[PDB]
């Protein structure tokens, strides 16, 4: 059997597994005309993101009987033309899950602790200023998750056992009591956590429900001590009425590895606060996240050309 | 009874609590003959450090029969003046120890995943960097701890649990088992502690054997990855040994709380590299931290004068 890689995986691991069993070609920088002379007398494709994979792709492929993303993204394949000619449509999400609840406890405890701010101090010879900033102390603190997800409840299971926090949640379509085996309490009403959270952290997927969720009303209600972190998606948030929370000083500050405008310009009015720390949505990136996506990828190609069912099936009609 | 608070108490709980009990002179910025004078008519003391203790004040002081520090330090107290005319001079050690833990689990996150480096280049336009920086990720790496007492149990407990590491100990002064009740395994070869581990956190107490126990000797059995964290003490560390470490790259990086000398002066050469970050002797200032002092400084004043042996006595011979 022949294999296509149509643009590079996110660790060679993935691409020695799928070489060890099958044929394997691959695309570095795809072209559209590309796939469809490769396409065709191949039994298994995976696609990087965000390349797309037509319609007209699918169909000059006889023999395919596996398509797998490369990540969570499956919007660039047409997954209606796979369920017609029997083609099974893999998913692989939810593969840098410690990698994110790792980072967002960072940006919890940078928060905190006024990591970065204190280092700038101690390295312009000003490691006087300890006698005007007080670190926060995260015991007893209560944190409040949106999205008690994949990676929330991670979040929330390490938070509320290990750092001893008080652990608030707000998610409509998870099963009541989910929030109890990680220790966490299902919560109602937004506004409930907004009003006791001293830490916020978004994790939600991001719906027509969750854009632009938190707004300036949103931010009123937060006490002005709290902290925002969101490791999700930058349209969670109202971009605009984040900066004028930390100018009007509604919020104590925030950690963002995700941006509405991505990527964000050089002219960004949060850059100015020493309130404000970021990370250029690395928070799923780690050496042992892109193994995972890559292993992931290869092991469900192998498991539709055999026989057995993969785990991430988008098409369940097959 | 009256008892003389030289400098305030770092918070009102300690004050009212031996108000409670006692007559309180408070001395707020306090000079050698204010102590003079009021040391005089006084059962207990409670110095602020670093505010000194001559044996003029001690030998002023009659009816004094229990001297309390603010914290651990005891330099500034004349010990020796103490003992002879039978005062007890007592500790206050070990009531920031979650303080230390959050601050050094603060201090190895930012590590693993540049947290300060990332911040200071998306707030420089620079967020292009995120092709050139792979954060690391905490689960399965290994945790060397250096001293296995309050902090370095805490840090233990949940960086083995909570962020799935193998975490090592070497303490010789600890039973084998302590390890145990914290998911960490005591070794007792610290060689083997410093080819094993990924991130090497000192929480030892400063002594003879552990004074610059950190040599280029030490660094150079370290793995080139590995990372070096210390908020115990600056002496542990030979400073300028760390900056070859840092600059011919035999480690990856490194995290500090505690100077050696300290305060660290404006032309630091550790400050030229992004590899290390900095804190100015803040792990563990916390308010909480404070409150616990308080309470503990004054709990063992009124220890003394009812009649119990308080449980930090740097006089044991009385
Ligand atoms: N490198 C990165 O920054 C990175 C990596 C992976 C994931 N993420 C993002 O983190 C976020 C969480 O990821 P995940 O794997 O936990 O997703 P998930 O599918 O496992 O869970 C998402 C949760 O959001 C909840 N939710 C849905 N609508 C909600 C609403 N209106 N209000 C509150 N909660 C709602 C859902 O019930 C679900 O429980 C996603 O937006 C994802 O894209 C970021
Ligand atoms: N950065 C801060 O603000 C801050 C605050 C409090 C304490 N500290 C420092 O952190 C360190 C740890 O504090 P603690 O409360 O856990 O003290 P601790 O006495 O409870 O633990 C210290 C450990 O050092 C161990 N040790 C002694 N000699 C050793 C050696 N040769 N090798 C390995 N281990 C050895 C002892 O067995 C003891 O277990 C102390 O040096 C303390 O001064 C720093």
């Amino acid at each position: 059997h022949k294999v296509l890689l149509i643009g590079k995986m996110y660790d060679e691991i993935g691409e020695k597994l799928l070489a060890e069993y099958t044929n394997v070609e691959i695309i570095k920088e795809p072209k559209q005309h590309q796939i469809h002379e490769a396409i065709q007398d191949v039994s298994g494709v995976f696609v990087r993101y965000p390349t797309k994979l037509d319609a007209q792709a699918i169909g000059l492929a006889k023999n395919l009987k596996v398509i797998s993303t490369s990540g969570f993204g499956t919007d660039a394949i047409d997954i209606a033309a796979a369920t017609k000619r029997g083609i099974v449509v893999v998913n692989n999400p939810g593969l840098s899950t410690t990698a994110v609840t790792e980072h967002t406890l960072s940006m919890i405890l940078a928060l905190a602790k006024k990591l970065t701010f204190l280092n700038q101090c101690v390295k312009a010879g000003n490691y006087l200023i300890r006698n005007q900033v007080q670190p926060i102390q995260l015991e007893g603190k209560t944190l409040g998750i949106v999205g008690l997800g994949r990676i929330g409840s991670a979040v929330a299971k390490i938070c509320s056992t290990a750092l001893q926090m008080r652990v608030l949640a707000y998610d409509p379509y998870v099963p009541s009591g989910k929030a109890d085996t990680v220790r966490a309490t299902l919560v109602q009403d937004l506004d409930y956590l907004l009003t006791e959270s001293d830490f916020v952290s978004l994790h939600p997927e991001l719906t027509d429900e969750t854009c632009e969720m938190f707004d300036l009303e949103a931010f009123k209600k937060m006490k002005p001590s709290a902290f925002l972190i969101n490791t999700s998606r930058g349209k969670v948030v109202r971009q605009p009425d984040l900066v004028t929370a930390i100018r009007e000083k509604l919020i104590a500050g925030a950690a963002i590895d995700v941006f509405e405008p991505e990527p964000p310009a050089i002219n960004n009015p949060l850059y100015e606060f020493d309130n404000v720390i970021f990370s250029p949505h690395l928070a799923g990136v780690t050496p042992e996240a892109g193994m995972a996506a890559a292993l992931s990828a290869a092991n469900q190609i192998l498991q539709v050309l055999q026989g057995e069912k993969p785990p991430y099936i988008i098409n369940p009609k097959v």
